[PDB]
DNA sequence: AAAAGGCCTGCAGGCAAGTGCACAAACAATACTTAAATA
C-alpha cells in the first residue's frame, strides 16, 4: 500500500486501470471509482444515521457497453453481485421470508439485495422494472433498512449497499426533440435518490 | 379438494391527430328611390 501511494497519481492511476479492457468515457469510470471506494458514513449518534455510500446510473444505448461496465465492476468489488431489471421479481430482489414450521422462526432465501449487503448491486434494464417493484429499491435510498410486514412477520433486514443502475431512453436511442427527464421517464423522486447521473 | 395469502394479465386508464364545421361580417351588388333634363 505504501509502495501504491508513494507510485503517485494514485488516483487518476486507479480511474485509469479501472475498466482496463476498454478506452474512453473516463469520467463515468471517474464515478465507478468514487462509487467502489465509498466509505463514508454518518451515524451521526443519538440520532439520524445518514447512509454514506453511492447510488449512481446511467443512461444510453447498447453501444456504451455499460452492461460491459457493470460486469467489470461488480467483479471488481468485493462481494458484488449483478443482475437485471426484469431478473428477479419484487419479492425475489428485496427478500422471501419463510417462517420456518420446525423452531417456527424467520428465515431469509437471499433477496438480491440482502445478498447485496457490504457490495455493489449492479443492475441492467432499470427502466423495465415494473415501477410497482421499484418500491422495494426506492427503500433502498433509505439504505441498510428493508421492513418487510406480511404473512406473519413483520421485521427488518438491513442491506449496507450501494446501488449501480443502467437505463435507457424510452424512445430508444434518444429523444433530440424532448428535453432531458423525458427521456428519463425516472420519476423525479428516483433521481433525487440517485446521487450521479450519466446520460449517454 | 377448497379456502386464503399472494402476484399476473385483460380492460381501458387515458388524449393528441386531427377534420369537420357551425358559428360570424362584411360581403359584391343586389333592388329600388328620388332629383333633373327634355318636350
Ligand atoms: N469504450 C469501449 N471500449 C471497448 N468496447 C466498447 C467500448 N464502447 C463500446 N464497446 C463495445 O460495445 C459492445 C456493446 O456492449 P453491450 O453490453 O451490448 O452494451 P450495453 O452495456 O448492453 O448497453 P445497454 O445496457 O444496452 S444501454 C461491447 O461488447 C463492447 O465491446
Amino acid at each position: 500500500v505504501m509502495e501504491l501511494i508513494t507510485s503517485g497519481d494514485v488516483y487518476n492511476r486507479l480511474a485509469k486501470s479501472i475498466a482496463p479492457e476498454i478506452y474512453g468515457n473516463l469520467d463515468v469510470k471517474k464515478a465507478l471509482l468514487l462509487l467502489l471506494v465509498g466509505g463514508v458514513d454518518k451515524r451521526v449518534g443519538d440520532g439520524m444515521k445518514i447512509r454514506g455510500d453511492i447510488n449512481v446510473c446511467l443512461m444510453g444505448d447498447p453501444g456504451v457497453a455499460k452492461s460491459q461496465l457493470l460486469k467489470a465492476i461488480c467483479k471488481i468489488s468485493p462481494r458484488g453481485v449483478y443482475t437485471t431489471g426484469k431478473g428477479s421479481s419484487g419479492v425475489g430482489l428485496t427478500a422471501a421470508v419463510m417462517k420456518d414450521p420446525v423452531t417456527d422462526e424467520m428465515i431469509l432465501e437471499g433477496g438480491a439485495l440482502v445478498l447485496a449487503d457490504n457490495g455493489i448491486c449492479c443492475i441492467d434494464e432499470f427502466d423495465k422494472m415494473d415501477e410497482s417493484d421499484r418500491t422495494a429499491i426506492h427503500e433502498v435510498m433509505e439504505q441498510q433498512t428493508i421492513s418487510i410486514s406480511k404473512a406473519g412477520i413483520n421485521t427488518t433486514l438491513n442491506a449496507r449497499t450501494s446501488i449501480l443502475a443502467a437505463a435507457n431512453p424510452l424512445y430508444g436511442r434518444y429523444n433530440p426533440r424532448l428535453s432531458p427527464l423525458d427521456n428519463i421517464n425516472l420519476p423525479a423522486a428516483l433521481l433525487s435518490r440517485f446521487d450521479i447521473l450519466f446520460l449517454m
